[PDB]
Order: C-alpha cells, then sequence, then structure tokens
C-alpha cells in the first residue's frame, strides 16, 4: 500500500468527518520517521473520536495495518501512528487552555 | 519565551545528547497546533529516555513550561509536547521492527 494512497485515505477520512485545519507535512529527506504527518482539528471530543477511530478502522479496512492510537478515551488529542504517515488531532480550545496550565507551572 | 528561542533549547539539547536526523518542520501557515515540530533519532532505550528526560527538565528549568511526556518508561518512542513545540523521539530499528508487525495486522 503506496504511502501517497495511504495520504488519500487519511486527509479523505478526516475531511469528511469535518476536521479543520488539515495540514500535509512531506519528510522525504528531513525525516525517516514516516513518509508524511498529518495534523487537524476537531470541535469537540465526541468528534476528535469519532474521527480517529474511523480512521483507525479505515486504516485497517484498506491496508490491513493496525494503527497505534495515542489518547483515547480522554480525548483532547489524539495520536495515530499508520506507519507511513502519523496523525496528529487536537481540540484547538483544550489545546490552549492545557498549554496555559503547563506554562503556568501545573503538574509537577 | 520566544518559540525560536525554545526552538533553539530543543535541538541545542538533542545535539548534546548526540541524538541524529534532528529535523524541524516550521508550521506557520500551516497548522495551529504548535510553532514547530521536532523530530530526532536515538540509538537505545538509555538514550531515548535520556534524551527526553533532559530536554524536559531543561525546559522546566529555563521557562517554567511543564512539558507532557508520552510513551516512558518503554521508551521505543517519546513524544514530548512542549505547548510551542511538540518533539517526537524515535528508535530506527525498534520502529521499523513494530511498523512491519502492525503491517502484518498484529495486536487487533
Amino acid at each position: 500500500f503506496d504511502p501517497e494512497m495511504l495520504l488519500k485515505l487519511v486527509t479523505d477520512s478526516l475531511d469528511d468527518d469535518q476536521a479543520l485545519e488539515i495540514a500535509t507535512i512531506p519528510l522525504a529527506g528531513k525525516s525517516s520517521i514516516a513518509d508524511y504527518m498529518v495534523i487537524a482539528s476537531g470541535r469537540s471530543s465526541r468528534q476528535v473520536t469519532a474521527m480517529a477511530q474511523k480512521l483507525a478502522d479505515r486504516i485497517k479496512a484498506a491496508t490491513g495495518y493496525v494503527s497505534k492510537i495515542e489518547g483515547l478515551p480522554a480525548a483532547d488529542w489524539v495520536l495515530l501512528d499508520a506507519g507511513d504517515i502519523i496523525i496528529h488531532l487536537f481540540r484547538p480550545e483544550v489545546r490552549s487552555f492545557y498549554n496555559l496550565e503547563r506554562m503556568w507551572g501545573f503538574g509537577d
């Protein structure tokens, strides 16, 4: 399964699930971690969760690849590691809030 | 604390701890998640762990920011979320192996 085909699956799925700000970062000549990183926002916890889970299910259906998901059920963010592509999903207002708390030195 | 200053701290720290393939991805005009993503490799579990922990300690010492670390103590990868910068660390031979297992459909 071609990494460009995987990229198309990822962005099509996120677009279908109404993600915003879907960014594609090509990593050729920069990093060996993956061919692409994709980053996108969701508007709620239900939405980020549905987004991530459907994407993992779709990748498995299309390719057989079992993606690693980091950050569920508490879904302020999700990372989905699909091997050739790593997908970052975030809730902008939750992230800005948590970043402030960490800037203030909370939590150690 | 300036995001360019934070970037310099991150890359200087990773360089000092002998990370390889240190990639800087500017996100201006692409994603709101952060100003930069940094990706780098380490050669062992001790090294990736030392790398990530020292970077978190250094960010806190220099800025007060308490970074969120994902993927320790089992350190095949680490993500360090420093707010304005997200840092991905990976062990190339471990990642290639785990990616194969997921490609083969292991683990659900």
